[PDB]
């Protein structure tokens, strides 16, 4: 409850498929700090399920390796947002998206929100899109961040962008 | 060669005086990346000699502590730019100042430059400034950057902003 924006006519399923972490911003720097910070997580694909849930495949650097997860975001009342599960009442929320291209998307904690706040830029191809970018800057000035990562097409063709 | 912007008829007698560093930004993640990452520098002080060169008091995490380095920024033929001494060939370049509130310079090796990259937005008070920080991102569109750290209130009055 601190994004303002939320996504009017989310079609979960128009958004199915390859994705990359064009941008990444976070309230705390501590969160995206190092390659190893808890929430430096890198989206390779979404999968709607039949049922409304959202199958989310990302890779995160945990040990000394490259690791890829399997995390689940259920759905709730409101179409855009979803709810991920933990001790962390963790929400995501789609802010904007146009399928083709880019979308848009925050996570944050119910309790501890504004210390939890992460937000991301997903593009469809491994380029430096400047509109989605802009748009996704202008998301991000009406909040509280402190640290914003870009990669370039060079990383996003790694794993775990190098 | 690279920044654009440089200021006109800098009177660095003017910019003598203590400053903080609310905002960095740099071409590559890994200048800013942690605490002990190279180019990640905390400005105290600034006394321009009466040479015309430029003493730099500033803050660095080097061991395991926050050490308080001092070095001088030699002057060139034009006002603006500076030269710092070692293997690097570095240059110093204020790109605007209203002096009494805050300061933009960036920094760049004059040979692998691109990948030298940093600059930073000094404010006189440990007060986030608006006005400054927009002037600095309207600095940096045009350049490279691909990671950008902001600090609150608190962490500017700590020693290496905690
Ligand atoms: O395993 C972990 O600790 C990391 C959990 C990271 C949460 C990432 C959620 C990404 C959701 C993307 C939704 C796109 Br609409
Ligand atoms: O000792 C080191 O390795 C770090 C050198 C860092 C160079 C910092 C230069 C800061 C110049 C500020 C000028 C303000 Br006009």
């Amino acid at each position: 409850l601190i994004v303002t924006q939320t996504m009017k006519g989310l079609d979960i399923q128009k958004v199915a498929g390859t994705w990359y972490s064009l941008a990444m911003a976070a309230s705390d720097i501590s969160l995206l700090d190092a390659q190893s910070a808890p929430l430096r997580v890198y989206v390779e694909e979404l999968k709607p399920t039949p049922e409304g849930d959202l199958e989310i495949l990302l890779q995160k650097w945990e040990n000394d390796e490259c690791a890829q997860k399997k995390i689940i975001a259920e759905k709730t009342k409101i179409p855009a947002v979803f709810k991920i599960d933990a001790l962390n009442e963790n929400k995501v929320l789609v802010l904007d998206t146009d399928y083709k291209k880019y979308l848009l998307f925050c996570m944050e904690n119910s309790a501890e929100p504004e210390q939890s706040l992460v937000c991301q830029c997903l593009v469809r191809t491994p380029e430096v899109d400047d509109e989605a970018l802009e748009k996704f800057d202008k998301a991000l000035k009406a909040l509280p961040m402190h640290i914003r990562l870009s990669f370039n097409p060079t990383q996003l063709e790694e794993q775990c962008h190098i």
